[PDB]
């Protein structure tokens, strides 16, 4: 791909982050704490799973953005309606608003209903992600085997704004505590 000069400097927004997430100063990578965070809970805040937005909102053009998942074994990426539900169960969907990729036990998915097998030969340690809005396009490219394509969700009806979308995963295991961090343009 070509994408990256439609680069975006993407933040995280510290009060859509569930409670035991712990944002960097810069506001440029997440990781799952070993507890609650001490924060005040409020209707923004994703409380079942371990998720958060990005502080931008897109409604028209092109964005590129990318993320690091060195040494993790379970996460989600990808973008969402600002409108998503954040209380409460549900399953990533491009019914309930999410068009996302994740790696689960050793294999990735994306978030279809039902969920689609994705076929990768090098397991990425950078993602990128490029959204087209007006071409109702979200694809997925791998850095670390020369931005090769992952996977593409054509015809979106993204239906309003979007925020760009993380899942830290949890850390049953003790082998998921690393951060997700947005990589330098
Ligand atoms: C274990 C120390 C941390 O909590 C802080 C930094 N960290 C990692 C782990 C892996 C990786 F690729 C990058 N950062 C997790």
């Amino acid at each position: 791909h070509h994408h990256h000069h439609h680069m975006v400097h993407i933040t995280l927004d510290r009060n859509t982050a569930n409670s035991w997430l712990i944002i960097s100063k810069d506001r440029r990578q997440v990781r799952m704490g070993d507890t609650h965070q001490n924060v005040s809970d409020n209707k923004e805040r994703f409380s079942n799973y371990p998720m958060v937005l990005g502080a931008q909102r897109f409604s028209s053009g092109k964005m590129y953005w990318e993320v690091d998942v060195t040494q993790k074994e379970a996460w989600d990426l990808g973008v969402c309606r600002d409108s998503v539900q954040r209380k409460g169960q549900f399953s990533l969907s491009p019914e309930n608003g999410f068009w996302t990729i994740w790696l689960w036990q050793d294999s990735y998915e994306a978030g279809t209903s039902p969920q689609t097998t994705l076929h990768i030969q090098v397991p990425p340690c950078q993602i990128g992600i490029f959204v087209d809005y007006e071409a109702g396009v979200v694809s997925f490219y791998n850095i670390t085997d020369h931005g090769s394509l992952i996977y593409t969700f054509s015809e979106c009806v993204f239906a309003g704004p979007l925020r760009p979308f993380f899942n830290v995963g949890f850390n049953y295991s003790g082998g998921n505590a690393a951060p997700l961090k947005l990589c330098p343009l």
